[PDB]
């Protein structure tokens, strides 16, 4: 038993709910949530600038400091550091960037890192402005992902179209 609440069950270990994953990490304080990185860590837009506001711009510290000691991550790759205010750890997670070029298949190499985590509270990887379609990006984490992921969408419009065409 775990403390994440409303969400509806997709499969045996993967979960989703229409929930804004800042307010969602802050209430459950979970063990990792997942940040939508780059490879720079640079938390300007889209999950990553929300969470890090959320940290009142601690976790944009942090990964400087990360960046200038270890250089960018790969895509595909991720890191763990701190999880502030939000929750015990933030996964910084690299899914493919469309908007610049990367390819899709190391979206699965993404989802990856997850197994790497008992429990988490996620985004759909490669979803809002990285360009990625988020139906595909749920069915590669379905197929990936074997741990238990609880995935937070933003949007309602988007979440009532990934739970209706979801196999
Ligand atoms: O940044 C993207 O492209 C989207 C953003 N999405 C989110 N998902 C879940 N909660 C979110 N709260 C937010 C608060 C914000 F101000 C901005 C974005 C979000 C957000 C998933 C995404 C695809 C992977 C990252």
């Amino acid at each position: 038993v775990n403390s994440f609440s409303g969400y509806l069950k997709l499969t045996d270990n993967v979960y989703i709910k229409n929930a804004d994953i800042v307010e969602e990490a802050k209430k459950v304080k979970p063990t990792v949530v997942v940040n939508a990185a780059n490879v720079y860590l640079k938390h300007g837009g889209g999950v990553a600038g929300a969470l890090n506001k959320a940290t009142n711009n601690a976790m944009q510290v942090e990964s400087d400091d990360y960046i200038a000691t270890n250089g960018p991550l790969k895509v595909g790759g991720s890191c763990v550091l701190s999880g502030h205010n939000l929750a015990k750890h933030c996964l910084h997670v690299v899914g493919p960037n469309v908007n610049k070029g990367e390819d899709i298949q190391l979206l699965k190499s993404a989802y990856e890192n997850f197994n790497q985590h008992e429990v988490l509270l996620a985004p759909l990887l490669s979803a809002g402005i990285f360009g990625a379609d988020p139906i595909h990006s749920l069915r590669v984490c379905v197929d990936t992902v074997r741990t238990n992921v609880y995935l937070a969408v933003f949007d309602k419009n988007l979440y009532d179209k990934l739970v209706s065409s979801f196999l």
